[PDB]
């Protein structure tokens, strides 16, 4: 239930989800994750402002008609490393523990299958530059991203091989659906999940953002975000963190890999975090 009822925390901290995140309790979790998780991998969140007309740039019928844009601005927004972040690797430890559900992403980084989650673990929300599709409905040739970096930096507009079509990374262009993928996991991941784990999103963009309220009424809700947020609008289910009726939603105020930091060192987690981040960002550097 809601605040009337039984709480599954003991106590609104960090502390109290890590007690029960260790209890028989829980035994499924579910991530929720945004462009605050990539930030310190050097990938600026694109809808943050300290990073035709412009929003033409990323609407399908435009790209149709005239890619070239998306593609010049593709290169130049290109990472110069793919390094995923303790967060991601925290994710992954989820993973080994046997404790992940789901992640669910808004991100089209590709830093979370980098970190070693794997497709039945993802869903990606707003799609991702992995992979890449010939837009001709009697082909759809798939293209990997090893591939589609090439025709980038060659600036050479992708088009291809078999039907010499133009081929669009797998991201959601507005005018375009949200994957099927999304609509049918959630369907059936929410009756599962025993916790959220909400990191590095603020919750602005819809369907993703209304997420939240598909959890059952007793799951805890942890926000790891530098600011609070899904907490519904006194204009305009939504985060309690601090009334009275407050019971299941709790807010870390910080950068997420400081609180996934905080949040693994509660669980006696802290050297299996950092001896994973460090070998794997010591081979990701190395590679030749
Ligand atoms: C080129 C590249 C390759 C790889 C692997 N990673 C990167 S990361 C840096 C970056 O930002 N690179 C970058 C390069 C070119 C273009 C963009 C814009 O990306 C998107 C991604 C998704 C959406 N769609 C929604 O938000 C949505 C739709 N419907 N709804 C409801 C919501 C829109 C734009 C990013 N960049
Ligand atoms: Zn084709």
């Amino acid at each position: 239930g809601a605040s009337g009822s039984e709480r599954l925390l003991d106590e609104l901290t960090l502390e109290g989800v890590a007690r029960y995140m260790q209890s028989e309790r829980c035994r499924r979790v579910i991530c929720l994750v945004g462009a605050g998780i990539s930030t310190s991998a050097g990938i600026p969140d694109f809808r943050s402002p300290s990073t035709p007309y412009p929003e033409a740039i990323f609407e399908i019928s435009y790209f149709k008609k005239h890619p070239e844009p998306f593609f010049a601005l593709a290169k130049e927004l290109y990472p110069g490393q793919f390094k995923p972040t303790i967060c991601h690797y925290f994710m992954r430890l989820l993973k080994d523990k046997g404790l992940l559900l789901r992640c669910y992403t808004q991100n089209i980084d590709t830093l979370e299958r980098i970190a070693g989650l794997e497709q039945e673990d993802l869903v990606e929300a707003h799609g991702t530059f992995y992979t890449s599709h010939c837009v001709s409905a009697s082909c759809r040739h798939e293209y990997p991203l090893s591939w589609m970096k090439e025709k980038i930096f060659s600036e050479v507009t992708p088009k291809c091989e078999d039907c010499q079509s133009l081929v669009k990374p797998d991201i959601v262009f507005f005018g375009e659906s949200l994957p099927a993928r999304f609509f049918s996991c959630m369907q059936s991941d929410f009756l599962k999940v025993d916790l959220l784990l909400v990191m590095g999103t603020s919750l602005q963009v819809q369907p993703f953002a209304s997420l939240i309220s598909k959890a059952p009424l007793s799951t805890p809700r942890l926000l790891i975000n530098k600011e609070k947020a899904g907490q519904s609008d006194p204009f305009l289910g939504g985060m309690d963190f601090d009334s009275k009726k407050a019971y299941r939603d709790v807010a870390w105020l910080g950068e997420c890999d400081q609180g996934c930091l905080a949040l693994a060192e509660l669980l006696g987690w802290k050297k299996e975090l950092e001896d994973l981040v460090r070998r794997e960002h010591a081979s990701i550097d190395a590679q030749s």
